[PDB]
């Protein structure tokens, strides 16, 4: 709202506290090089807020738990640079440290809840779009009530959502004295290493290589539970990008004939063998990219869209894996403000909610930053903890009755 002023008093460095740990300090001459699955992502910060209710820890105590998490994730206390011995681009563990942004608002958190998907949210995280050289920047935004918001703003190139979610429980152990969990992985060099021959199986080339409102959609158990009817001879997740990607096309007014894709974040840590383990601080995530005609996908039954996703995300396994790793380190650029014909769902659904606690018990609500990019939908949980899910949808104003009205 208007009257929600956020009056940012204070921006610091935070180094790793080595001492708290009881750890060697670290060379500051320290360089992990970039893998393939990390250049497979654009160069660019995600963002995201959480909110606690009044019973909430000191900036000192967030601040003290940030420089003893950093210890473990020294990636987000690091800058993107180039290594010396090879050329390659690479995070420097120089331990400059994360942004610790300090910051007031002059109103009960209460009285702008429910928060819609706004500008003024960005308001509540430090900006990504600045050019700031901290890869991980947060900010801590105290409320007349003693309310906080906690946003993050994060590169893109260091970790996938999987690495920074266990980033963010990390920050919440540390900050009550625990050790971090899962334990980190942080020697990229020994993973994703080209094949002795290299094997490519797959086409790499032309796949890896008005205004915009973002309207909150809310779609409850018994909502699901039709689409699912609708969808028989399965997966809630399928069932909804399936139905998302039909009502935005529709909601669009494609010609019939147009090509449309929608883009669906695959991660290949338990898909390969070895399998990667859960504290892999990287990316491992390619995209099954799911194509019809717009006709085809609108006229045609939910259930054939709904197999087309199944069959193209089953086709991004282990193998296809492999097979990007060996193309990327072969002898073109990433793929990586509006994606008409096309959609992309980022699924966080995985967020951790319910178990993030600086001290002061689990957050009351979470939310995407206002990112206002047509067709780029966000999936996350509705928090009532009974499976409903929430999507975030960035349509041009002309299209978002028509869009809802399809969704529902």
């Amino acid at each position: 709202s208007e009257f929600m002023k956020v009056t940012v008093l204070s921006s610091r460095a935070v180094k790793p506290d080595y001492g708290a740990c009881g750890a060697p300090p670290g060379s500051t001459a320290d360089v992990v090089p970039l893998t393939v699955l990390d250049k497979a992502n654009f160069d660019a910060y995600i963002s995201v807020i959480y909110a606690f209710r009044p019973p909430a820890p000191p900036n000192a105590v967030l601040e003290a738990g940030l420089a003893r998490a950093l210890v473990d994730y020294r990636e987000w206390a690091g800058r993107l640079g180039v290594d010396a011995a090879s050329g390659d681009r690479a995070i420097l563990l120089c331990d400059a440290g994360a942004r610790f942004v300090e910051a007031t608002a002059d109103v009960a958190l209460d009285s702008v809840m429910p928060m819609k998907p706004t500008p003024e949210v960005l308001s509540l995280h430090p900006s990504g779009d600045d050019g700031p050289e901290e890869l991980m920047l947060i900010q801590v935004t105290r409320f007349a009530c003693g309310s906080i918001v906690v946003g993050f703003t994060a590169q893109h190139l260091v970790s996938d959502g999987r690495a920074t979610s266990n980033f963010f429980l990390a920050w919440s152990q540390a900050t009550r004295g625990l050790a971090v969990d899962p334990v980190p992985v942080h020697d990229r060099a020994s993973f994703f290493k080209p094949r002795d021959p290299p094997r490519v199986e797959f086409e790499h080339r032309g796949v890896e290589f008005d205004v915009v409102v973002v309207n909150k959609v809310h779609l409850s158990l018994e909502f699901i539970s039709k689409l699912k009817s609708r969808a028989s001879v399965h997966s809630t997740l399928r069932c909804l990008v399936a139905h998302l990607w039909r009502c935005v096309t529709k909601a669009r007014g494609l010609d019939g004939r147009v090509s449309t894709s929608v883009a669906i974040a695959v991660d290949g840590r338990a898909r390969m063998s070895p399998q990667v383990p859960d504290g892999y601080t990287g990316n491992v995530v390619l995209w099954a990219r799911p194509t019809a005609t717009a006709q085809e996908l609108v006229t045609r039954p939910l259930q054939h869209a709904v197999e087309l996703i199944n069959r193209e995300v089953a086709r991004i396994n282990g193998g296809y894996f492999e097979s990007f790793i060996d193309f990327a380190s072969s002898e073109l650029v990433t793929t990586a403000m509006a994606l008409s014909p096309n959609i992309e769902v980022d699924s966080w659904l995985r967020i951790p909610f319910y178990d993030l606690d600086f001290g002061g018990g689990q957050p009351f609500f979470f939310m995407p930053s206002y990112l206002p990019v047509e067709g780029l939908l966000i999936l996350l949980p509705s928090f009532a903890g009974d499976g409903s899910v929430d999507a975030y949808v960035p349509l041009f104003s002309r299209d978002m009755d028509a869009f809802k009205n399809c969704c529902y």
